[PDB]
């Protein structure tokens, strides 16, 4: 499965999920004419695989403009299943009623949708977080359900943060907490659990690499552990998903390696295998051209 995996579109900010034997893969879609101005993103695209290698294209799943309160900009996202429903947390640009980037939540009854705004309003709004003056801090959501039934929302650019999510998945429960322990944090938090440990991987520095920290609890304390991913080919933004599928571990990300004239604002999803050490640490990723081998049940 030669990387990059999709060649008919540029494709970025991957998020993935396993359901009923299939991997569902979610990505934003880079529509920019060149690598020299800025992101131009309007819609998220959905893909699914049997085996990690052959991908079925289900087309657009959600456009940013599907949020009445949103101006545009369909930035990084993450989907989760809970109670026969699917929650899609998005980064969009709020309209001038609450200036600045915001986090919204959509809902569907199946992995491919149809998806609709679950709230009719932002879940996180720029003015809720004012310990930084920048107006793109509230981006890149990540979502997690711990073994005790408690769900959590993580996000941030420049300022990493989390909060408890109510069962209904569309409401914060309790206060927003600043996360300590993530040297050089930039963005792209991805939380997951493996065996007895918790893992918070993130984009780090600039141009971005991915670093990660481990915790004995979802509330940490987090212990930075080293570099998970080198800086990716022809792109300053590095953006991960980590999933477990069929006894192998998958590290999904993007590169500027596509054609034609791929790069900074014309990115492409690539996939490579992740391996754990016996102590629980993750081997540094090796980003490869040939990508991943099939692996179906
Ligand atoms: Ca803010």
């Amino acid at each position: 499965a030669e990387n990059p995996i999709f060649t008919d579109v540029f494709t970025a900010d991957p998020a993935a999920l396993v359901h009923k034997g299939r991997v569902y893969l979610y990505a934003g879609r880079d529509e920019a004419p060149d690598n020299t101005t800025f992101f131009v993103m309007n819609e998220w695209l959905v893909y699914s695989s049997d085996d990690m290698a052959n991908w079925e294209a289900h087309g657009p799943g959600l456009r940013a403009k599907d949020f009445t309160w949103a101006k545009g900009d369909a930035w990084a996202s993450q989907v989760i299943e809970r109670n026969g429903k699917f929650y899609w947390y998005v980064t969009v640009r709020h309209d001038d009623t609450k200036p600045g980037f915001a986090i919204g939540v959509a809902v569907g009854d199946s992995p491919i949708g149809p998806f609709k705004d679950a709230l009719g309003k932002a879940l996180i709004t720029n003015d809720m977080t004012t310990d930084t003056p920048i107006d793109w801090d509230d981006i890149d959501p990540s979502v997690f359900i711990d073994d005790d039934g408690q769900a959590y929302l993580f996000w941030g650019n420049t300022r990493p943060r989390y909060a408890k999510l109510k069962k209904n998945m569309v409401e914060l429960d309790g206060p927003i907490r600043a996360i300590e322990g993530l040297p050089e944090f930039t963005e792209a938090i991805w939380v997951h659990k493996y065996q007895d440990n918790y893992y918070l991987s993130y984009a780090m520095g600039f141009p971005e690499k991915i670093g990660y920290a481990m915790g004995k609890s979802i509330k940490g304390p987090w212990v930075y552990k080293g570099i998970l991913n080198e800086v990716a080919g022809n792109t300053p933004t590095n953006h991960q998903a980590i999933i477990e599928f069929n006894n192998k571990h998958y590290f999904i990300y993007h590169t500027g390696a596509g054609r034609p004239d791929g790069g900074q604002y014309r990115r492409s999803v690539s996939i490579d295998e992740l391996f754990y050490n016996p102590d629980g640490t993750i081997k540094r990723i090796v980003m490869t051209t040939e990508g991943v081998a099939p692996n179906k049940s």
